[PDB]
């Protein structure tokens, strides 16, 4: 049961206003035929245009909400809306485009999907709240057949060109006019009461209904993200490497060790309260401090209320020492904290738009993250960049320019001249730091944190 059987039943009630008289008894096999596509008993990698909820979740990076609204049905213009915010008007003859024939609309769809998806996925999954017009419009810009490879590379084909009779992936599709072998899922098949807007608005206030097709497309995809990543969470699902995932994760571990080690050296806290991932390990294993762990899985819906994490009767005294919240998202951090908080507003290939201001951060696993909120950090300050090292000044073993920097907290810098080892390590650390920040992570610390307190650790 890897793929969705074409003989599975499709509920047609949501389609009967656009398609009156539609049979109640319907399979994906008959629906695909009604849509004008012919499968031809083909076991060549494309068993069904529609996919299961499980297959959709594995391909969340490919999700593109799609809605079609009748402007005036073969005789009337259609408004094609996508979760990218694009609206195209196709004539049968929040970016809005004037009425144009299908032969040119299809070229724009291919360009838009290719630019949106080339750095995200090997395919497209059209996320629908199917009412009819969207399914009957697909024959005008979609071609199907056996699974194919790109004419210029080894990636699977996502586009077809009627001009050259060739196939291309999202990276090599310039000038292509048909979407080839797309996938799709109808959110209405999951069991819902009432319309799209009423279900969407139960969980989200950030997307409105400006009464255009792209608004519906955005709400449809937001509702699907809510159902699959907020109300239901699966950390077993692995996602492929598409960018700097490995460097980002390594940078996060390097920064965590640095910041916590320096906070413990600078303020000598007798106890550290490590709140968050139940599989956390001590990030500064050689530190003297009493290390106490508190389990909290990553919150996917709303940030944790500090009152619920700390109260209702553990050291009990979280006010003693320091609290470490490494990606443990709370409504208001206590004043004695060290925090790493993902900024959902960051633009990247790893960060997808999410539900109610949240974002879906996909890096090995999918993490729906509640909306970034500057008021969570009112008791703290931004953690400035610094590099600290107590390791010996010794090279061992890449050409050099002498390092001069007030933030290189080492014995050699205290002595007036940064050594080659500490200059190389500082530059590698700065690159790791910049990688983590650019990925969207933000760092915050208790207001008394002062790197001037690190210089006396060199006695
Ligand atoms: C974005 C992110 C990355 C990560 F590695 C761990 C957690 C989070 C945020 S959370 N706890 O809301 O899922
Ligand atoms: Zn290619
Ligand atoms: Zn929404
Ligand atoms: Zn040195």
């Amino acid at each position: 049961p890897t793929h969705l059987s074409v003989d599975t039943k499709f509920k047609t009630e949501g389609l009967c206003v656009d398609i009156p008289g539609i049979p109640k008894d319907m399979t994906y096999r008959r629906l695909i035929s009604m849509m004008g596509f012919k499968m031809n008993y083909q076991v060549n990698g494309y068993p069904n245009m529609f996919i299961t909820r499980e297959e959709a979740i594995r391909h969340v990076r490919a999700w593109i909400g799609f809605d079609v609204e009748g402007c005036h049905g073969t005789n009337l213009p259609l408004q094609l809306g996508f979760s990218t915010g694009v609206n195209l008007v196709a004539v049968p003859t929040p970016l809005m485009y004037k009425g144009l024939p299908w032969n040119v609309v299809r070229i724009k769809i291919v360009q838009m999907l290719s630019d949106t998806l080339k750095n995200l996925s090997d395919r497209v999954v059209f996320v629908l709240w199917a009412h009819g017009f969207e399914l009957t419009s697909m024959k005008y810009f979609v071609k199907i057949g056996p699974e194919r490879t790109c004419c210029l590379c080894d990636r699977r084909a996502t586009c077809f060109s009627t001009a050259s009779d060739t196939y291309a992936c999202w990276h090599h599709s310039i000038g292509f006019d048909y979407v080839y072998n797309p996938f799709m899922i109808d959110v209405q098949q999951w069991g819902f009461t009432g319309n799209l807007q009423s279900n969407h608005d139960l969980y989200c206030q950030v997307h409105g209904n400006a009464h255009v097709a792209s608004c519906d497309a955005i709400m449809t995809r937001c509702l699907a993200v809510h159902e699959c990543f907020v109300k239901r969470v699966d950390w077993t699902i692995e996602y492929p490497i598409i960018g700097d995932e490995l460097k980002i994760n390594a940078a996060c571990r390097k920064v965590q060790h640095m910041v916590v080690k320096a906070a413990l050296l600078a303020d000598k806290f007798p106890v550290l309260h490590d709140i968050g991932n139940p599989k956390a390990i001590k990030c500064v294993p050689q530190a003297d401090v009493e290390w106490k762990f508190y389990d909290a899985q990553p919150c996917s819906d709303k940030a944790y209320k500090i009152e619920e994490l700390f109260y209702s009767y553990h050291s009990d005294k979280f006010t003693d020492g320091v609290c470490l919240f490494w990606n443990c998202n709370v409504d208001r951090y206590p004043a004695n904290s060290i925090v790493c908080r993902f900024d959902t507003r960051v633009l990247s290939n790893l960060n997808l738009p999410g539900c109610d201001g949240g974002s879906l951060y996909v890096n090995k696993h999918a993490f729906h993250t509640p909306a970034f909120d500057k008021s969570a950090f009112v008791n703290l300050k931004q953690l400035p960049f610094f590099y600290y090292s107590d390791s010996p000044c010794e090279s061992h073993g890449i050409d050099y320019v002498p390092l001069k920097s007030a933030t290189c907290i080492t014995r050699c810098n205290l002595g007036g001249a940064v050594c080659r080892h500490h200059a190389n390590e500082y530059r590698l650390y700065l690159d790791a730091y910049n990688m983590m920040i650019s990925a969207g992570f933000s760092l915050w610390v208790y207001k008394q944190f002062d790197t001037y307190n690190l210089w006396n650790t060199f006695t």
